[PDB]
């Protein structure tokens, strides 16, 4: 039993961020629970303040008419219990639950330990025989305590756009509103426990130039190479299958390399020393304790100004 | 209270997909929230336009007759709430929900990471003293919106089986839709992350062609044996017990055999140069230089045909 | 309110398997989504065919009296809504729902990659003050469909034990039948991924017999050694705690010694060597290139026949 | 609307067990589908046998009224359906439900694979203006089929304690009943998988004792120290975090000693080869071939016996 | 509808923790099985003790007006069914609940292993035309059995804030108290299991200054290395992404270049050994076998009390 309006009823909504939680890099989810805030002229209820009654008169949902409001972008039926109903003289109504829903924002892995992303939660509306516009009341809407959590993540901002976007979806238009979460990782715990510990092995790999015994200088270059898959192996677990590089995909892929060469010179240092011609052995692993190192700072300042600088 | 017809009532159906996400692999499942459209002639509860009310007249579920939609292939009661249900005068009924249910579809692991899928959703329907057949109204089938998710893969089409499957299940004719999503995988964290790092390790394993060295040329071939497994166990874990062959699974496993002749020539290599006949040991090291790689990229085209070329 | 009979009422029961999946082998469980008919001759509902309505009365559950089926092995209360309730003139009712319910049928892991299992749905039936028994009516009881699941298994047949066994349990007769699901497993993944890999590692492990040098002898046989570990904890992982033994577990079990009595010969082929007997350890050595392979061949001969030959 | 005693009403209890399963370690819980019987004389409902109706009456929950019976331990709200209420002309009640709810029972893990549980289920039930005392019916509590699972567990016995516990919780005398179920753990799939492994490759690490060979006695002693972790990790993780010592932690830790002292030895038996003084070495290595077993097997039979014997 | 006060309604609440468990450290929630006691003066339902009834009215939730109390931080609709409702004769209301909702805590890793948590459950309270303050009555809030589980955790006391802090949330003061669980973890089992072995390996990792053999250096620096990432691993695993340094997340670091300046001296006591001036070799050598221990014991020393000491 929809309001009698006499053109599209503006629908007024708000979201007070409560909780937020369980941020899932691989699932491309995480979990809010939250106030929504709602409000409408049904003047067909409006209510005579002296003649009857008191300011504001409270129902149930079962007796209002209220506007159906589904969340686009979450995986079940968002779960929320109703708070209070409060309907104003003029016919203005006052509507407020607190839903908690896991929701399906998607994110940007392109600089992973180093990222900010922009989470979404949405709320479309279908309309009747009366058109319904939704649009956003910015005292409902400061939605976000000074506790909003969400684990190993710093919180920016929590805003929302304000222009409605509206469709035709099967003949009947709907009204769909977008709410904004900012928010940058803390990457961090990533280098005493990544970057860091991945860096180290990588360079004991190539202690073995100033060596000559190939027997201690592939139980070096090797027994890193194993590790350095410990952490690609590490790292590609809580990561989704992104189909364009990360960065870290970038440098832990880009490292791979000054093994396999560092192996080939090892490996030549010999068919090259076992030749009689430890002339020239001596003058290869004299050279790589620079030509790697340095190529490797200059092709992670080629490769972090191609992520970041650009 | 189903309508009196006199022939097989006509149920046309619609999905809308707005959501789509956690397809799992293992389990061969994936979750999908979307929009489930009906209709109906219910001759029944037609009602003179002009003579009362207005254009279309709206009810709740209890009132109408409505008919029972269950999805074939789903886990549990599919999780649905309802949108509008909204009767035209010639008694024609427009039925919306928008139901979250995980869809239990198999998939073809068969090329694994360069694979594409098709996934299904069902909707049969039993008849009472009338005949259901379903059919699909291919405006509110358009289901996918621009946003359709599904990490990790490209989404290529929702479409749908126009013509229905009609069975007799128990004495009583039932009517099965087939609703279709083709993706194809985005295979490539597939190659910086596993083909690549599981090719490196193959090659340095036979490096130990170039060396005499048998204390360096086991703890050579046999380390990355063993870093082969940390492969085949990476992926044999996010993968369904298959009874037939993957094509990772075979290039992962005609692997494990360029490792035991790897292993079985430096094995030969030694008591064949203690034996003092260095002559052919010599030989042999040297043939495996190229006997080995070239064999694999015969055995590669040969496998990689195998499973894509045919 | 149940029907006034002059004896025992029989209830005619009837499984239809829709879906079959998530058979959880550490767990002995696994779930079924399927359809239950029920029947029994409530004359107090017969109903005059001419003098009023139709064939058949339709009821809602809340109207006709219905017998109480509980599932006997099921963890939670059987999660099923209905489908149809149809009586007919002599006053028989025909029950239809359609469950969905993880059962726990035990299962025999004495042949594990190689093993048939036998799994049970149950329905009891408790009496009130006239005796109720089950009973299975056939044509209800072809249940399973064409597209029966349950993945990495083979399904054999769904059956049914037509005398049921009626208790007294509590100073009240029930009544309970035993719905059969026969499955082979489909062993096969378990050789690419298991049963190979797991032997190719033995014999490497025993390439060190082909060799003198201990450092190289134990950096074999041991190395190998390892990653046997790295197979029983990956196949005790996805199996229980059983009180008996395994056939794999067994074989698994019998691997560990080949390795100890092998290391035992590259230890003493030391001991024996240094001590200026290389008269014997050249003696010893050169035997166990016979002995092991053997004594396992003919042990595994042993072994396997223990378990399927008797 | 409670029975208008004349004194303390007693409740009479009993369960009968149906199924058992999913004893989670980690957790220290199980999960238990059980019957679930109670009495009481409610006078109140007496009903003149020959005057009306028959033998016994029987009632739907909403009109008798019904003990609240609440199970102390719970996770969460006990998942139980009613089977059949029966109240005798007397006015005795006679109440049957069919629960099936996971229970908190603790464990004691201080003798691990060798350990036998005693297994607790609860009841109390609150009091209202007249008091409740609850008490257990011995023919309603022979609960336990013959088909009890609990897999991996020998069950022991399914009794009672007959004497209740009553309370005083909140200015309301409560009343607590304990039901017992005793089971011995199935030891053995413990040996050939955790026991046995564990202790071979305890072996082999100090077969080199008979060696001379550095490289290959840390080969050795090193890479069958990693492999004893691979069991501590195995081990530890199937269960929990006890403040407290288990039995195979200690012979688990125990074991760490004689890798170190093992790796302490070869270690010596070098600074002191190379040290021209191997008039010493080839006397340590030669005690610790005996040194080392014996403190073992007695170190064994002081740990076993100060954890069974005592 | 609400009671007709002269000023804000108290409402006298109160937790009894029935059970503890599910800590998840990862996730930073736990769940909490418990009793809610609520009561105030709703002197509508006063009611002449003499002239009705009995001492006291006992109502179904329907019946009276009754406060909605949310908890805040919870994941979803916190899961509680009623179990007395006691309505004293000056209309002084008496509820209690049963609930069972897993609360979203935050916890402080900063001390990992040995670490002290203050969980918090909360309890708004929101008003509508009389204001609502929320406040502790402490004989229903000492809850907490004597037999309080939480795994693997010693918990300390659960005392709650008696001064509410009142908010105005959207035009409406709510209400909201704070429950406090204080709990230490039992750190122990983080000894034998991962501090002690985490130790050993590195001890063994610098024996090889006692040790002039390059291949068996290596094949033990680094050998050790890889088994403390196995370490690192392990332990990074069961936590969370901390935008902060754990006090194990230290030493675990620290550790790493202990390893990295040990491979770096076994390095030079090379390229210094070959280069004939085993002079100096021996001289690094046999200092690092003070150096690092020292260095070690120090930074130790230095860490440890810049966690704990400050
Ligand atoms: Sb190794």
């Amino acid at each position: 039993p929809p309001p009698i309006a006499d053109e599209p009823l503006t629908v007024n909504t708000g979201i007070y961020l409560i909780e937020c939680y369980s941020l899932d890099d691989k699932a491309e989810t995480f979990k809010v629970n939250a106030f929504l805030s709602l409000s409408w002229k049904d003047r067909r209820l409006a209510f005579d303040p002296v003649r009857s009654g008191v300011r504001v008169k409270t129902y149930e949902p079962e007796a209002i008419w209220i506007p159906e409001i589904r969340f686009v972008n979450v995986e079940n039926a968002r779960d929320a219990d109703v708070v209070d109903i409060s309907v104003s003289p003029d016919g203005t109504v006052q509507y407020l639950e607190r839903f908690s829903a896991r929701v399906l924002s998607p994110l940007d892995f392109r600089r992973y330990p180093f990222d900010s992303q922009t989470l979404h939660i949405y709320l479309i509306v279908r309309s009747v025989d009366t058109r319904n516009i939704v649009l956003a009341v910015d005292l409902e809407k400061v939605g976000k305590n000074d506790d909003v959590f969400l684990t190993g993540w710093d919180i920016e901002s929590f805003t929302a756009v304000v222009k409605p976007a509206n469709f035709a979806l099967e003949d009947r238009l709907e009204s769909k509103l977008d709410y904004q979460l900012r928010i940058s990782r803390q990457y961090f715990s990533y280098i005493p426990n990544i970057i860091l510990p991945m860096l180290f092995i990588l360079f004991i790999s190539w202690t073995a130039f100033w060596s000559t015994s190939y027997e201690a200088n592939v139980t070096l270059v090797v027994s890193t190479l194993i590790a350095h898959i410990a952490f690609n192996i590490l790292v590609e677990t809580n990561l989704p299958k992104t189909p364009y590089m990360t960065y870290t995909g970038a440098i832990i892929f880009m490292i791979y390399l000054f093994y396999f060469v560092a192996v080939i010179e090892v490996t030549v240092q010999h068919y090259l020393k076992v030749e009689s011609q430890p002339a020239r052995a001596a003058s290869i692993t004299r050279a790589s304790r620079i030509a790697f190192p340095v190529v490797f700072l200059l092709a992670n300042i080629i490769l972090a100004f191609l992520f970041f600088g650009f």
